């Protein structure tokens, strides 16, 4: 409802799944530790749910090198990763603008 | 079919920022595929928008590897990654499952 980018994640083999991930960004102002030093209650407050299954989350955040860069409706650049975790091969697309 | 999970991210220095990121995961079931069996979603589907600022997106989508801290308690626990992107230091808290 404010600012947004998209990612994609999918697996191969039997039980292949396919996911679109929309990343909604909400500007919260200043970094949460002020010079006083009090904490912004916004930090870790009211996390959204329910959460995706554990292997899916793990797959989304697995460290992996970029195999190539792609476009991208509207010539929008994405970095692609092709990796394996938990015996399963995953493909991942991340919005990466210059 | 929907699931969601929340991240936080913030930079240091002059003009530091602080964002919430709500990652909305949508299961697309079995989408149409080409020959061989390949999905090309960056070109098939429209992305969400409008986009957040460029450098914020690059920072969130950066690889960073080194889990340097664990935040929060019990069932709402977060892994912190701590990294620079061109002279700017960033912190990114990711939900980490069980």
């Amino acid at each position: 409802t404010e600012a947004c980018v998209t990612s994609w994640l999918w697996s191969e083999g039997e039980g292949a799944v396919f996911y679109r991930v929309d990343l909604h960004f909400t500007n919260l102002g200043t970094p949460p530790l002020d010079e006083d030093g009090r904490w912004d209650p916004a930090l870790m407050y009211n996390p959204c749910g329910p959460e995706p299954p554990a292997h899916v989350v793990r797959a989304y955040n697995q460290p992996a090198g970029d195999v190539r860069g792609v476009w991208g409706k509207g010539e929008r650049t994405y970095a692609e990763q092709d990796f394996r975790v938990g015996g399963t091969r995953w493909h991942r697309l991340l919005r990466m603008p210059v």
